[PDB]
C-alpha cells in the first residue's frame, strides 16, 4: 500500500520514534509499504516517522532503477572524522524546497537488516547524507533546523499555505 507522508509543520513530524524490539510479519509489511510508497513518490530513502509510524525503521535505495533496497533498522552513525560536506537536500516532507545542509563526510552507520540481524558499515557519498538525513526523521529533525530562522519560517508559511487551499 501505498502511504500518507506527513508535512512541515505537521508536529507529528517531531515525534520521537521508539526502537524496533523485535522484527515480526507486521513489521516487514510495513516497510514493504514505506518501499513502495517511497518509490512512488519518488524518493531515495524513508523513515517510518514520515508516515506516522514512530519505530526506528529506514528505508533507502540509491539506486537508479529500483534493485538496490536496503532496510535500517534501530540505527544510529558516528563520525569517524572531523570532516565536512554540504550537499542541497530535498524532503518528501518538506516538498519544493531544497537547502544545502553541511553534513560530515564519513560516519559509521549500525543497525539491524530487514530480519533484524546486527551490522555495522562505513558510510561516505550519498549513503552517508541519507542515512544521517533519516536518523534525524527519528528525532523529530528536519533538515530545515540546520536553516535560519527567518528562512525557516519563510517556509513554513508557505506550506501552512500551500496545506490548506
Ligand atoms: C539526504 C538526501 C535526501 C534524503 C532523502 C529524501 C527523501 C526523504 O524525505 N527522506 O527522509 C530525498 O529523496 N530527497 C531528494 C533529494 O534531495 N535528492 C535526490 C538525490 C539527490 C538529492 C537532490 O540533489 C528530493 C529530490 C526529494
Ligand atoms: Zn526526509
Amino acid at each position: 500500500a501505498i502511504l500518507n507522508i506527513l508535512e512541515f509543520p505537521d508536529p507529528r513530524l517531531r515525534t520521537i520514534a521508539k526502537p524496533v524490539e523485535v522484527v515480526d510479519d507486521a513489521v516487514r509489511q510495513l516497510i514493504d509499504d514505506m518501499f513502495e510508497t517511497m518509490y512512488e513518490a519518488p524518493g531515495i530513502g524513508l523513515a517510518a516517522t514520515q508516515v506516522n509510524v514512530h519505530k526506528r525503521i529506514v528505508v533507502m535505495d540509491l539506486s537508479e532503477d529500483k534493485s538496490e533496497p536496503r532496510v535500517f533498522i534501530n540505527p544510529e552513525f558516528e563520525p569517524l572524522t572531523e570532516d565536512m560536506d554540504q550537499y542541497q537536500e530535498g524532503c518528501l516532507s518538506v516538498p519544493g524546497f531544497y537547502e544545502n545542509v553541511d553534513r560530515p563526510q564519513k560516519v559509521r552507520i549500525k543497525a539491524l537488516d530487514r530480519d533484524g540481524n546486527p551490522f555495522e558499515e562505513v558510510a561516505e557519498g550519498l549513503l552517508a547524507v541519507c542515512i544521517q538525513h533519516e536518523c534525524d526523521h527519528l528525532n523529530g529533525k528536519l533538515f530545515v533546523d540546520y536553516l535560519s530562522t527567518l528562512k525557516r519560517d519563510r517556509i513554513r508559511k508557505k506550506l501552512e499555505k500551500q496545506h490548506r487551499q
